């Protein structure tokens, strides 16, 4: 299982 969550503002 692989899970990436990025965020920019």
């Amino acid at each position: 299982q692989y899970s990436n969550q990025n965020s920019f503002v």
